[PDB]
């Protein structure tokens, strides 16, 4: 099995994804498949969210790219097929930034360089001011020094998903998988989602996880899956103007 490897124009600018026919059931979903039938295409440096009710089948396309599970059906990366590597070259260019981040008792300059162990502290900074954490970290009382985790400060989700922003630019990976955490209880969390996605998306290709709406309206492609189908596909004028099913939620969510 071979290691992927990026073109320098991938290197620079980021990766196109490919699903064809994608089926999947988790191991023991014995009866049905979470996902049916998925095709759909990502052109490089470009943003795509995936929405749709909890049992959508939004979550487990991530899986699928990052190979936590193997799929009926082929995923392609810059045109090459998953299947033909080892699994470790396809998440070396990959970063996950999920819903719920788990801390290492540590530091938090520790659970920072975990994205790259090798960052130098001006790599450091730059990926913390971008993450939207570093006035956070300065006025901590022991800053760098402040131990994080269960034992520990007790972080908010908000504040941990910015960890894993930090961690993302750190590893600088080609692919971003970002799964949004935001709280409609306050709208600081959207505006500090759309800094850290600003510098994310840099050169990068970006999938949001969207729960809500809202922190996805201009996305490039957006889709919309029910129940293991993708129903629609476009841009947020278009799903609008559809008056489909991405209506409706949005419709919902506007109230």
């Amino acid at each position: 099995l071979e290691s992927f490897s990026l073109t320098s124009h991938e290197k620079k600018f980021g990766v196109n994804i490919e699903f064809s026919d994608v089926n999947f059931s988790y191991p023991k979903q014995t009866n049905h498949r979470t996902l049916k039938s998925i095709n759909f295409f990502i052109p490089s440096g470009t943003t795509c969210a995936l929405v749709g009710h909890t049992g959508s089948g939004k979550s487990t396309i991530a899986k699928l790219l990052y190979r936590f599970y193997d799929a009926e059906g082929d995923i392609k990366i810059g045109g090459k097929n998953v299947n033909k590597y080892n699994r470790n070259s396809i998440r070396s260019i990959i970063g996950i930034v999920p819903q719920d981040t788990i801390l290492f008792n540590e530091t938090i300059k520790y659970n920072i360089l975990y994205g790259k162990l090798d960052a130098t502290d001006e790599e450091v900074i730059k990926a913390t001011k971008s993450a939207q954490l570093y006035d956070f970290i300065e006025a901590l009382p022991k800053k760098w020094d402040t131990i994080v985790g269960n034992k520990g400060m007790k972080l908010s989700g908000g504040e941990r998903q910015r960890i894993a922003i930090a961690r993302c630019l750190l590893k600088d990976p080609k692919i971003v998988i970002f799964d949004e955490a935001t709280s409609s209880l306050d709208s600081k969390t959207e505006y500090l989602f759309q800094k850290a996605v600003e510098d994310l998306r840099k050169n990068r290709t970006l999938i949001i996880i969207a729960h809500r709406l809202s922190t996805i309206s201009s996305a490039e492609s957006i889709i919309l899956l029910n129940k293991g189908k993708i129903v629609e596909k476009g841009t947020h004028k278009d799903l609008l103007k559809l008056n489909g099913e991405y209506a409706e939620m949005w419709n919902m969510q506007s109230g």
